[PDB]
């Protein structure tokens, strides 16, 4: 059979013919050259026409069925790693079929098959004006019915571009990888670029998964049209998974308006090291009980920590809301390390711009730390405030961070009321001086709520801003109660306001309050130690007081310190070395209970 | 020769007879198939029979010898990546022999050979009840004469799985990867699951080694019996190296109590990003002198950061020792960015829950930076603390963290007296609200020590407790000196004690403490400037006092700021518009030296 | 033809005659072995003699050739990644030619060409006393024409060893990866190693990139020349670039006193989470209008966190300078978690010790914060500083730090006069007792400087040092206003001087300012309320004072607060149970406008 053997040979069962022992060691085993071959499989192995001839990738051609067939065939033998080789672009121009069908899907990836991305996957214009995601892990239209998709790495360092294709209407949704109920999945070094969709990547399934992952990617211009109604691009929807190390970047209008580099839905979620440039928002960190039955209705332990933004909305927006029969929590939240500006845009352009949003009853938002971040926007920017707080919340706390914007505590008037619980603000948070004398008319703590209790307010300014209306304000329709709210004297023996309650909220039994004003007094006409009493009777609630002023005089001098009579007039002891009534005007600091 | 030629072709050397030149181009190599293929190398080419057959791993196939002639063979040759390929389940069944026999270690690692491990390694049960160490880079019984490991990496999708197999005695020892004297090794992306085992991964040996790292890998459930007598998933022992980016799980009763996720315990090591669930403690930081031949008797550089934990004990537990011949010093920490909690579980029913532990004379530990954590535990967790302070402690400071338990500091009573020095608790840490109204008979800072010096304990609480004894207590057994103590006023008007000292230790000379207090005074009948003294004369330690009281009064008003004299009254100088004897209860804040 | 069968199959184009189907799958690509050995490329297909034979790399064989061809050709086709093979070290010994030579380049990178470095790249001593620079990815000798290098990854096991070779003069310049015009491009896992380099990497070229980054690389002894001029180890000069994860080591005196780890001189650049020994400098963080071409003249979005330091000279050196047209400007900088020490060393032997460093008009540095970090020195290095002030200053914040050094503010007196606006030193920065008793003759904040304005120094104690002559001093030649001055009074009781202002600025109209002092009082001889004023005429600028001493007497109390007079007396109101004049000493709390 010499004709047979090179018949063989030249067929596709040539190489199970051709021995080999790996590097002619003899203790090796035996070998085919087809079983080292076999070793590693790439889109090659699958690329080809009925005919098994091997077809080039182009614009013109579908390569959707080829990759599907390899990860189906790569999967019935438990698994391994496809590769789809550099130095070509493989374009998909089809939908799936089967159960990633109700998905929109084009790719079902299955368990333990990795891809290996290495060139480019390109979207053909098939897809225009429709949606889709591109890989999808569900093996069910109905996701509540689906297998997990377990052991699923993507990888490498090639692309998947989604072609430029607007959306058809914004009822649609498109998604690059949805990896379903997904248990120890990743995306790592992928670039995902030139599309209109509303996310690149999700984690989970209504909490169901584990374990996933999205690192070292890239993200650029994935939201290019105003038919967009809505983008997120990784939304982490399973515990124990986040994001870490990647780059977002955007440069289209709307997405200026629309576009969140990362939502946190579940707990023992993460967001960590990125760069995020072009968005409207950086992170949502929310506990919506519509997702909760994968992994109960508590978000909690939430890290956004050590990122980079450059946004014109939102840095990190806070929520949770209820369902009928379910209600969601969220607590246990830290952000920090965190360098975020509003980018230049024109005051009130793009939705308002904040460090910390708390958006909208139902809010059960609690146990947040806030720390060593800083923030800062442009000097026109009349929108930009350290906390938009506008819905209800029951604790929040800021401890050593440095905000440089327009207004630290911001609330829209006649808008909202939230109810507010345990909001702290540490002295340690350095208050920046860019918006100063640009505050004609606002107040930089604009405390426009229906309540505050348990919180604790202790402003502390680093230069003069004497354009500010106040300090700080509350209505009087804000009740104020068990709280600390001060004022530290530096940079404000020139200001008219200090801290207003316009309610006169700062007499109650259990508000612990401090500001500086300014108050006339008279002296009875007695030499010696001789009392002075303020002219004003509105410091009933005054516990003690103390100068703040030098007294230029020689012939007396006004007591150091006051306290209060019935009458609400505060009255001290100073001294007379000669007689004679004595009227004079000083700053005090005001104290009560502290 | 046709005949031969076949022959050749069929035979091992068939491939080093087939000629090949890359993509056809003739400036490339004249190579045989046979070069190419030796590029790589897997499991497959040493996973054969005496007779060079290839043998098909499973339950019944003990892989060692043909894992280790493989790892042999690649360092023969100067080193290598050997896969273990994916799809595969390769079993591991009998003991190695040599130098690694007296680790009872599995297979030995070498030197720039490294592991990319696809499939699953699996535990065979004849481990069951033993001990084990499944790859082992030491070269020698005695590690002392080991010869060093060297560039050597694991790494990949894959999975170790120990088998379930509980310990057979508490004596044993087991785990996964002993680098042994280990110089630039790793363990990336791998799965360590199913087990009960001692560690997961060791790096270094006392103290010798540099630049390991544990990085992606996830840890699941490797304790699960009663017999397992500890467990550290990652021991740190050789200097500049550490542990990112991990997950640890457990679910075992057992793991609550015993398990903790990493020791650090040389210079220059950090564990940073990682996310534990169901372990008892998360980081061991210490400097043991029996550990100090490689890398010296001092730890120092030691980072925990940005890590995110539920854990049953004690998040970071700082500690060291001594031998008879050498000294352990711990020095120049830092803890930060971690977001921690209790996990639900009845009080006391695991080993007492806290953010820092100093656990048990000899301790010298200094320099430890606590900044920028969260920390959390239910209401029901009576042992729960900021620190639990149980041994000697010579610095600590504690920086704008946000702590929600039980206590703040604490000591139990008559168990260790402990000598403190430059414990530092700053003003900005927050104190949350979840345990109010718990405290009854419990002091919020309990300072149940033999000596406090040089210490700052500022006090500031963000809502109301009025169930606790006091907010800081020191018995008359702890000497108190060269220190500050303060407790702010906000939410204490309506607390009986404060500060407490049982010993009167805040008359010291070089106390700094203020304080609020209720104090009854009366006046002389004296109209005009008049005196008021206190009835008690407990206050001879007192350098200042002020009012934090309003005055009901029209017809006079007490002094707002008060001295004291000789005999331990307060005096100060009130106004009586009429005369009369005066009686009056106020507010004060009482201040030493502050 | 079955000679010609035979001869085929052992020619070079054999491979291509013997057919392959993956796994036996009859669904598969019907290939031949040459086209599943063509999805990979080594070296080896390139590294031949003219007739097509291997060639063995070693010390005697120049593989610069083979590599480029191999890069040359992967290029041809789009890109890939070629090995360089375990096992094996490849020799570098002369220079490339082209658009490189300008470059001193030895061998060109090309975009998408990724290097998976496995085994050892040395260089032979071709080089020794010569520049170079080993991979260079400008493709034109004139870098302001060149193209982009896109793409381009260098990553593995192996590494780069520059082969001890000293420079041969100060002038010359050497680097292992000079990137260049550089999108998309990293290293990652690659060990650098013995060397006298300018750089190691240096990624974008003036501003010109984005998207690079260096991680998990280890870089040890690069510095052994006293002819190496200057040292950074990684040079990012382009945005949206960091390095991560890495590790540097120098262990020549030559280093400690030249050796910077990195350099960000862009936006939205980061250096994290790395680990550095035995160098002079941390991170040099600038904007020089010189490099301001490729991304503008603002360096903004500039992060240093998370690492562990021990170095001889400055940690975070702050910096910006001008062109003749082009001016830098350096903002929104955070610098956070690191840890951080001057390593043993005598004083004054190396540059100036110090966390932070603003180096030598011109500066416009402003909005950097530091928060969160922890730095020691060793008592006897005097010349150790928070920051060493040197130059103008637009802006810093220091928040929640712990500073153990000599100094916490420093600049040298009679040297530059630094305008510094916008200091702020939270009273949550803890200063550590490692130099208490070492001060004699030195200010801890010696305020150096031609001005300061809307700056805020809180000073807090944590222990005594009496050894200080001042806590913070201000020379007659400094301007202050605007300012905030505080000095707690904790562990200052046995101070003769706690703030010094040597030209009285203290009396500044919108300086706040708050110290302890001894001041002698003397009353007059009235029984009853009395006024006691101070002896010295030096306090007409104080608002207010209060006692921080007891009272020994009984027949008498001075008052507990103080208010001034027009000759800068204090006058208060005690009380004389019985008359006479009385004198004494008290420790009084100094305030102005606090
Ligand atoms: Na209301
Ligand atoms: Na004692
Ligand atoms: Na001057």
């Amino acid at each position: 059979d010499p004709d047979q053997f090179r018949a063989i040979i030249e067929s596709p069962e040539g190489a199970g013919h051709v021995g080999y022992q790996y590097r002619r060691n003899t203790g090796s085993t035996m070998r085919m050259v087809s079983d080292v071959l076999d070793e590693r499989v790439s889109l090659w192995d699958f690329h080809c026409d009925p005919s098994g001839n091997v077809i080039q990738p182009g614009p013109n051609v579908d390569s959707r069925q080829y990759l599907q067939a390899a990860i189906d065939y790569v999967s019935s033998n438990g698994g391994g790693t496809i590769t789809i080789p550099a130095g070509y672009t493989w374009y998909l121009g089809s939908y799936g079929v089967g159960g990633i069908a109700g998905h929109s899907g084009i790719i079902q990836l299955r368990s333990n098959v990795n891809l290996n991305i290495e060139g480019r996957i390109h979207l053909s214009p098939f897809f225009d004006l429709k949606p889709f995601q591109v890989f999808v892990g569900f093996d069910n239209g109905d996701p509540a019915s689906s297998g997990n998709l377990e052991n699923c790495h993507i990888y490498g360092h090639g692309v998947v571009d989604f072609g430029g294709y607007e959306f058809g209407a914004s009822s649609q949704l498109r998604n690059g990888v949805a990896f379903g109920r997904s248990y120890n999945c990743s995306v790592t070094g992928i670039t995902f670029q030139n599309g209109d969709v509303t996310w690149a990547i999700t984690l989970g399934w209504n909490g169901y998964g584990s374990n996933c992952y999205v690192r070292k990617c890239r993200f650029i211009n994935l939201v290019n049209s105003s038919v967009n109604a809505d983008h997120s691009t990784v939304y982490v929807n399973c515990p124990y998974s986040g994001v870490e190390s990647c780059y977002f970047s955007m440069s289209s209008s709307f997405a200026r308006n629309i576009a969140c580099s990362v939502q946190l839905h579940q707990h023992d979620t993460f967001y960590r090291g990125s760069t995020v440039n072009g968005y409207c928002r950086g992170a949502y960190v929310v506990m919506h009980a519509a997702e909760a039955a994968g992994a109960g209705s508590y978000a909690y332990n939430m890290q956004v920590e050590n990122n980079i933004a450059v946004i014109y909305g939102q840095f990190v927006i806070l929520g949770s809301d209820v369902t009928a029969t379910v209600s969601g929590h969220l607590n246990d939240v830290i952000v920090s390390g965190n360098i975020v500006s509003i980018g230049e845009r024109a005051a009130f352009s793009a939705p308002f711009g904040a460090f910390i949003d708390i958006g909208p009853n139902v809010q059960d938002i609690q146990r947040v730390l806030v720390t060593g971040n800083s923030f800062y926007a442009p000097a026109n920017i009349t929108d930009s405030a350290a906390i938009t707080l506008r819905a209800n919340l029951n604790g929040c706390t800021f401890i050593a961070n440095n905000f440089d914007c327009r207004y630290m505590v911001y609330n829209a008037p006649g808008t909202t009321s939230p109810v507010v619980q345990n909001l702290v603000w540490d002295k340690s948070n350095v208050i920046g001086g860019t918006h100063a004398n640009q505050r004609a008319g606002q107040n930089l703590f604009d405390m426009q709520f229906a309540s505050v209790v348990n919180s604790t307010i202790e402003v502390q300014l680093s230069c003069e801003d004497l354009s500010m209306f106040s300090c700080i304000l509350f209505p009087a329709s804000c009740q104020l109660s068990y709280s600390k709210i001060t004022v530290d004297s530096a940079w404000t023996k020139s200001m008219s306001n200090t801290a207003v309650f316009e309610g006169n909220q700062q007499a109650g039994a259990n508000v612990y309050v401090s500001y500086p004003a300014t108050v006339n007094l008279t002296s009875y006409n007695t030499q010696g130690a001789v009392p002075f009493f303020s002219t004003d009777t509105n410091y009933a609630w005054v516990t003690s007081a103390y100068s703040l002023s030098i007294n230029e005089n020689l012939d007396f001098s006004p007591p150091a310190t006051y306290t209060n009579k019935a009458n609400g007039q505060l009255v001290g002891v100073g001294y007379n070395e000669i007689g004679g009534v004595r009227s004079v005007s000083v700053r005090l600091m005001l104290q009560r209970q502290v």
